[PDB]
């Protein structure tokens, strides 16, 4: 009765697909991820790969075609079905609309008048039969045409496409925030007064869906989550411990390494990343502490790549952790998107200074709607934010299989998120306990 | 494993406080019991004094026909709901207490006895004080503390603040893990993820109790909460129609004083879509000269009358009374249709919302009250400008009201305080724990 076809081209998946997936699987929506697996090499991709899907589904089913690296679903099929059945009586094809007509601003004056500001078609998301869509598309495309300028045409040339003016099945977000809120679960659009269900973060408004991402669920939560706030794990997989430490200051390190040393972990390997390179502090770190580098002033992730460790786990010296059970407890955190977490902890003296950013501004920091709320715990969980430092834990199937040392801002910390903003990879902060602090 | 709730719900006829409590109690699958159903109050006048002898009372009778030592939350019901379900419950129970004490909630003030304040133990937290509220712990034991019965007008808090300084039978709930009374804890609270959240215990408590003038909150709050996801479909289609008419009694407040307005009124009443149904018209003129002219088209029709009047109605077979005044223009023709389908549960008052026509966001629901008037809420723009839409428990509603015939019959619902008629109406509602639920679907009219 429904199926989502879920474009996700790439040969390894993003956090975007794994959230994309999450959220299906919690809604009850039958899909497939297009293209996975295979290379990305504008969207005319999308096209092509799509009617590759198209030809292997014979029967004229009813299908959702949608992004998946900024997008989720937020209701199931029932209610999905119910709209569509609505918007279009005689079974065409549903657009998003959108405020922006693009790529081609020319088309402004053949696109049909309306009252709304919703006015034109965004391709990020559709709904119709399987052989009308294939009809559309059977000729195939060029990989770096644009998509969006494909269907945009055959809306305003044919009578083959309706578009969702009033944002009932899908909502483009960009540069709607004054139309949108967070209630009961869901978005609701207070302009069009609807309850959009495919959120969709297109262009720069993924910043937006990823704020609102910490205050959506994908089933109830577990109230006494926390009840009990001591973890131990029953089977303990590998974690490589990256130290990158300063034995200039020397002070610092000696306090430093005997935090470190407090955690409480059987499984694991330590490696220290000294950026000093006078070696007169050699002989006594090496009798604690053999893997002991000199002269580091990068992330490194060679050894922790020639290692069998099944997470990453990097520590600065300024940052010292006080909570021994921690990694237990990150640990039971990673699973389906949340593969890099980050414990928030603040200055001693100054609380509202932390290791991570709500937002970013030019590549900088901002302050963001709710971050003085996280900093001091007014509420509680795992946030999507676009930077986080000093403590951060890592699964394996991001550190072996994505470029972590792609340089923008030079700062080592700045560009270890900037990559993983690059790659869709999603940083989690987490403020569920008091886990130590900086100094 | 199992898991009984014992709701205290002492009245002839159910409150909607008690319906709430059934209906979130039904939406997290727990297993409860009103005790004291079809029973007369007599437990005092908990808003002013002390008293709650009564709740003690009526357990005890309760516990009797539970023989077995079942595990047994106990709590009040006109100010509270669950949250959660049996799973957390248990799971923070047997944490709070491996050796199977009784558990009661806290609360930050020592009452009703202020000099018990230097008998308590001495602890870090606020929540230093007993709240008898809602409890939870095995039959047995709570039946050996009430098994020689109080006087009704006892006060049940002090009884087992007592027996918690006296005894070691007692364990407080400090964390706010399974109980939070909610009175002078606004800054603690927020809703998230469809629960509260308490950021200075790092908690979400399972049960919601708006102890006290909290009842506010609760109230508040309750327009923030679900039962069951939302239908996101619900308005897609925002046209309603009944194929089978209730009967609904139309009761129109008018002023043949100023007969433009009263032409204008009825004009739009009568383009109202709605077959089964009676009319009056209760005209506070004592001016006779229109008499004739109106009775033409609304025989039933009283002149004199400064008050609202109900025994029409409950002379009539009508199942429903839809209270309309004068300036209060409906231009939605399907409205009775839209609001007779939300009449369920303990949603039997229901006010569409209508701002004046110059001035939209001056509406005819108050979202808070002080010393009897109109107070600015928190969200209240937000609900007069249509940013969220839904059902809405508030305190005041005006002018165009829709109410069940359980309501009406059962209630009196013509107590005097301010000595107008709609702060009285209002004020007596708010009084018999009935609600009156502000709706903002749809764009429905406007005042003049
Ligand atoms: O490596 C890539 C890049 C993009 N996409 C797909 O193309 C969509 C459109 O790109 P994006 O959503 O970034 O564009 P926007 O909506 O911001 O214009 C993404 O969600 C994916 O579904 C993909 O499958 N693989
Ligand atoms: O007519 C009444 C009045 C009170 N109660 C019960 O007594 C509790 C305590 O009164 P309330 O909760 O209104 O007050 P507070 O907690 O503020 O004393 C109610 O919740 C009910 O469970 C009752 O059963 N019938
Ligand atoms: O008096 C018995 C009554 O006590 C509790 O209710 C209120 C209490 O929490 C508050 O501190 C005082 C003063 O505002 O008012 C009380 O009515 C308790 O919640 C209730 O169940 C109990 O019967
Ligand atoms: O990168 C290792 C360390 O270098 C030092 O020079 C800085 O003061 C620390 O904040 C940092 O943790
Ligand atoms: O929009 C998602 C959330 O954003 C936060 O910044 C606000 O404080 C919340 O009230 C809101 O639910
Ligand atoms: O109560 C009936 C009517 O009386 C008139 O005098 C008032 O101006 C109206 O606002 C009211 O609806
Ligand atoms: O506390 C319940 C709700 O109250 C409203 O007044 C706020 O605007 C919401 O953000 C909040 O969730
Ligand atoms: O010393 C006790 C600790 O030993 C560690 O190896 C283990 O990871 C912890 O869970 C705890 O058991
Ligand atoms: O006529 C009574 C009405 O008066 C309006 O001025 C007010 O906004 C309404 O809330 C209601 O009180
Ligand atoms: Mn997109
Ligand atoms: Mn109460």
């Amino acid at each position: 009765n429904l199926l989502v076809l879920g474009i996700g081209i790439s040969v390894h998946k993003t956090d975007g697909v794994l959230r994309f997936e999450k959220y299906c699987q919690a809604h009850n929506l039958q899909y497939m991820i297009v293209g996975e697996g295979k290379k990305w090499n504008g969207g005319g991709q999308k096209i092509n790969e799509l009617l590759i899907a198209l030809e292997s589904i014979k029967d004229n089913k009813l299908i959702v075609v949608c992004d998946t690296y900024d997008l989720i679903p937020l209701s199931g099929p029932e209610e999905i079905l119910r709209k569509y059945r609505f918007l279009t009586p005689d079974n065409k094809v549903v657009f998003s609309s959108e405020l922006y007509c693009w790529p081609d601003a020319s088309l402004v004056e053949r696109y049909p008048k309306v009252d709304t500001k919703y006015k034109y078609l965004n391709s990020g998301a559709f709904m119709g039969y399987r052989d009308d869509i294939y009809e559309m598309i059977k000729n195939g495309v060029k990989d770096r045409d644009d998509d969006q300028l494909f269907f945009s045409i055959k809306f305003i040339e044919t009578d083959k496409i309706v578009l969702d003016y009033k944002c009932e099945l899908f909502q483009a977000m960009y540069r709607c925030n004054s139309d949108l809120v967070v209630h009961k679960n869901r978005i609701f659009n207070g302009y069009t007064n609807s309850y959009p269900v495919f959120a969709h973060g297109n262009g720069p408004a993924k910043k937006l869906l990823n704020h609102m991402e910490g205050y959506f669920m994908t089933e109830p939560i577990d109230g006494s989550s926390n009840t009990i706030n001591t973890f131990k794990l029953d089977n303990e997989p590998k974690v490589f411990f990256a130290l990158y430490v300063d034995s200039n200051d020397l002070s610092a390190l000696k306090q430093f390494l005997g935090k470190v040393a407090s955690i409480q972990y059987g499984n694991k390997v330590i490696y220290l990343y000294d950026r000093s390179d006078n070696e007169q502090n050699r002989k006594l770190i090496q009798i604690s502490y053999p893997n002991y580098h000199t002269g580091v002033t990068k992330y490194v992730f060679d050894d922790f790549k020639k290692s069998d460790a099944q997470f990453y786990f990097l520590l600065e010296q300024n940052c010292i952790i006080t909570k021994k059970d921690i990694l237990h407890e990150l640990i039971m955190q990673v699973k389906d998107n949340h593969r890099v977490i980050s414990p928030m902890i603040g200055y001693e003296q100054n609380s509202t200074r932390t290791n991570f950013w709500g937002d970013i501004e030019d590549g900088y920091y901002k302050r963001s709607e709710n971050y003085l709320d996280l900093a001091k715990h007014k509420v509680r969980g795992l946030w999507n934010v676009p930077y986080v430092y000093g403590v951060i834990l890592m699964h394996e199937s991001v550190v072996r299989n994505w470029d972590l040392s792609m340089v923008k801002y030079n700062d080592k910390d700045m560009d270890l998120c900037f990559s993983l903003r690059k790659h869709t990879i999603f940083m989690y902060m987490i403020n569920n306990n008091n886990y130590g602090y900086m100094v």
